């Protein structure tokens, strides 16, 4: 006692760590602080030499994260960070068109350095593409070197008589690769059939290919039930193949119809017939509440059933009387 006195267990320091760590130390006794590793002060390892008096001085150390290089641009591309100071992880990603050559992450290590080394952003581009058997191409723009970008595209015709299957255009993806190629076959249909009371047209030669047209056509008694112009398809078959069908002579001398939703005149309408499928609603009273009604009727290859509660009259036209 007086003389008989320690020192008492060091103080624990952010980011130290003392040794000979002990609760109690004889005078003459050393300790050594030293930053954790990752960290790092002014000045470095402190020595202590525990006095006679018992009291272990002030000690100026101040233990701080190492700091790797600044890595907050990645050229074309972005980083998200808090702090570029041991132990924090950076990640990357790249802008669109451009894909990340190199880690998608890297730590501060100890050592004060970035692991994985820091990527790069590069710009994604896809080879040369390939031209489907019995195809030409004629959009194709290299705009890197021989090679495509990002969204390029390019797009295949066939030849004559053959017929692509899925889409003409292939545009470079993401990963470098173009998308879903098409295929170009030939395409035959058989001769098209002279329709009753008309005529068709093609032209002259020992069969037909694709994008071939056909146009159909009537004597005066008749009309088309279809498209005058016709095609031969991709699967092999035409358009339509369209009937000639018989006009309706005007099934009444006089009367007031619906055709299209307006009121006309069915003799001024239709003086030189009815086309096929020309549809058209008379003019009903109905007897008990003294009003008027419709009911339809079409023309159908040279037949029309003028409803049965229609009256011809040389009282008035239901056409006249108000509507029910
Ligand atoms: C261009 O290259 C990319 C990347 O390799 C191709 O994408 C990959 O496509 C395959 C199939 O479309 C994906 O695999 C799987 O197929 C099975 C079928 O059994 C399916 O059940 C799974 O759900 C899955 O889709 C593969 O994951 C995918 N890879 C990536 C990274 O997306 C792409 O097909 C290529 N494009 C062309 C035109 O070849
Ligand atoms: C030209 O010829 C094709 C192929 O022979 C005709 O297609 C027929 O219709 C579809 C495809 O277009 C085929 O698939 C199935 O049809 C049913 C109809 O109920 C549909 O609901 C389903 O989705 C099903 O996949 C059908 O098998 C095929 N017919 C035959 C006999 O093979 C096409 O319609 C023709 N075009 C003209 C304008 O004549
Ligand atoms: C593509 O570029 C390479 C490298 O310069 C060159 O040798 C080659 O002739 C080019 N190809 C075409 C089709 O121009
Ligand atoms: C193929 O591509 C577009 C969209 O990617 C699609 O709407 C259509 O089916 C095709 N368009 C053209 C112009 O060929």
């Amino acid at each position: 006692d007086g003389k008989g006195r320690t020192c008492p267990k060091p103080d624990d320091l952010p980011f130290s760590t003392v040794v000979p760590l002990k609760t109690f130390y004889e005078p003459g006794e050393e300790i050594t602080y030293s930053c954790k590793p990752g960290y790092v002060s002014r000045g470095g390892m402190r020595k202590f030499i525990c006095p006679l008096t018992g009291l272990w001085p002030i000690n100026t150390l101040k233990c701080t994260p190492r700091v790797c290089p600044f890595a907050g641009i990645l050229e074309n591309g972005a980083v998200r960070y808090t702090t570029f100071e041991y132990p924090n992880t950076i990640s990357f990603s790249c802008n669109t068109g451009f894909y990340l050559n190199g880690a998608d992450s890297a730590k501060c290590t100890e050592e004060g350095k970035w692991s994985p080394e820091l990527p790069v952003c590069a710009p994604i581009i896809c080879p040369p593409p390939s031209i489907p058997t019995f195809a030409t191409l004629r959009v194709y723009k290299p705009s890197a070197g021989n090679n495509s970008l990002y969204r390029d595209t390019a797009v295949f015709e066939c030849l004559p008589q053959h017929a692509m299957f899925g889409n003409d255009t292939i545009t470079c993806t993401t990963h470098g690769n173009w998308t879903k190629l098409p295929e170009c076959r030939e395409v035959k249909c058989p001769f098209p059939s002279r329709p009753d009371n008309g005529f068709v047209n093609y032209p002259a030669k020992p069969t037909l290919y694709y994008k071939d047209k056909a146009t159909f056509g009537c004597h005066d008694g008749y009309s088309l039930d279809g498209p005058e112009e016709i095609e031969c398809t991709k699967l092999g078959n035409w358009s339509a193949m369209p009937s000639c069908k018989a006009s309706c002579k005007v099934p009444v001398k006089k009367a007031t119809v619906v055709y299209q939703g307006e009121r006309v005149k069915i003799q001024e309408k239709f003086k030189n017939g009815m086309l096929h499928g020309d549809k058209v609603s008379f003019f009903c009273k109905n007897k008990e509440k003294k009003c008027s009604y419709t009911e339809d009727a079409q023309c159908i290859d040279g037949t029309i059933e003028v409803p049965k509660c229609f009256k011809e009259h040389s009282k008035t036209d239901a056409s006249d009387v108000k509507p029910c």
